[PDB]
């Protein structure tokens, strides 16, 4: 391949490997046609030793794909563990990702954002009734499935930082814009950090705009806003927009964890019906 | 940056890896040397950016056996920590240019690793990356030299059954392959192995080229052999408490007290 994955021969053999439409680091996703049903799959492929020498790492994404299934998370179709690398054939998903969509339409209807949030709100509430929480929740993890209808629905992805919770943890971990004042905070943060994720992108669905925006002065100013967790709806970007989204926005970005919203009183929610 | 470039005459590289590069620096004002850790954070040649978990635990440990971290500077590109110089490089390339340890070496580098452990376990804080490219060899003036444990980049404080699979192969416990919840004791786990290599040069547990779930199974299984010749010099004391240190029982498995208190660290 382009990168240099020596391909093995049992994956040459079933799949006709593509362009490659997703790059992070110690993996890349490719487009890959099955040479029997010529139907279209992505193949993703993880590097397991970190080609900074032997330094072979484990992969922990695998153990979470392999017990989820649902229309709004990405399908793990089959894996292939090799030596050197870990290659997953997975549902292809056509529409880009979320960060891309935001970047080419500034702004989205509470219509279009409630749909997304709907589609969100229930990939998270099935993960965390499996006791999963996702902890990188985030625009570019977000992918866009395109209807015949017209209609977008939305599939999450990288299970990277994906874990089961069974009490609280600790890790530091996340994109800054998008994580929870309890991560910051080191008091000990459960399945509602992915709740806090989704209010933020929900946020920026409507207003093209973060809520907590850092400084150029240092970024303990973005992490002293999140702590602080006071939600601002600016004129004129929020004046055309419903008091019910608002509302709902505040639930899911509370600082006090029991307040906060889990994924079912989101869904229960007027705005998203 | 301006700011480090004014106190610090920033000297070689004398760690890399994914994200990181540990360099030697001398504060100017004092002439004291230090370690300058530089960790990018966007490391996405875009806009991407993520958290550091390394800090957080740096900040809350004091050990002699542990690197200490002297200061942070937060500038919005990377992240910068001044930290103790340790100059005798990591174990892993110290084990590469001498094949096997004496007992009484051995025992010594266990008491050192151990004492970390037992400090951070007290913190209920599991490491989760104890391998010897993560232990660093301090040199004293007598020529007698101790370990250091280096990168928290995996550390966590631990409040109930952890499940995230990380880690080294060679080095890690059954109970993280197995995917039924893991605590502190992973650490002596890992510890037992790195004390199998000093004795004989090999880890207890080997993959095959063909097939890595060889590996692994042994590991699940915790199957440590103690061959001949290799093992025919290494007294009962040593096989007996690695035994302890590598049980696939988590509860029956040594604490880093228990390590400390057996007779061959003493
Ligand atoms: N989500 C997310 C981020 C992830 C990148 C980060 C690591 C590999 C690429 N990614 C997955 C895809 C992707 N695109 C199209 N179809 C897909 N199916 C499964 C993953 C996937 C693109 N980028
Ligand atoms: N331990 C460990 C692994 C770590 C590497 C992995 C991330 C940066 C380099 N590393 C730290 C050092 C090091 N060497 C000498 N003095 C030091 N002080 C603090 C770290 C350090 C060398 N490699």
């Amino acid at each position: 391949s382009e990168e240099g994955f020596q391909i093995p021969a049992t994956i040459t053999e079933r799949y006709k490997v593509g362009r490659t439409i997703g790059d992070g680091n110690f993996a890349v996703v490719k487009e890959c046609v099955e040479r029997s049903t010529a139907r279209e799959y992505a193949l993703k492929i993880i590097k397991k030793s970190k080609c900074r020498g032997k330094e072979h790492m484990i992969q922990n994404e695998v153990s979470i794909l392999r017990r989820v299934k649902h229309p709004n998370i990405v399908l793990l179709i089959e894996e292939m563990d090799v030596p050197t690398e870990l290659y997953l054939v997975m549902e292809l998903v056509k529409g880009g990702d979320l960060f891309d969509a935001i970047t080419s339409t500034n702004k989205y209807t509470e219509r279009d954002a409630s749909g997304m949030l709907y589609n969100l709100a229930s990939a998270i509430k099935y993960l965390h009734s499996l006791n999963i929480v996702h902890r990188d929740i985030k625009p570019e993890n977000l992918l866009v499935y395109e209807h015949q209808d017209g209609s977008k629905s939305l599939k999450l992805g990288d299970f990277g930082l994906a874990t089961i919770v069974d009490g609280p943890l600790y890790t530091v971990c996340g994109t800054p814009t998008y994580v929870a004042p309890e991560i910051i905070a080191e008091t000990g943060y459960g399945l509602k950090v992915d709740i806090w994720a989704a209010g933020v992108i929900t946020y920026i669905l409507l207003c093209g705009f973060p809520p907590f925006r850092g400084s150029g002065d240092d970024q303990e100013v973005l992490f002293d806003q999140i702590l602080m967790g006071q939600v601002d709806f600016p004129s004129p970007y929020w004046d055309n927009v419903s008091d019910s989204a608002k509302e709902l926005i505040t639930m899911m970005l509370l600082v006090d964890v029991d307040q906060r919203f889990s994924a079912v009183q989101v869904l229960e929610h007027p705005w998203v019906n």
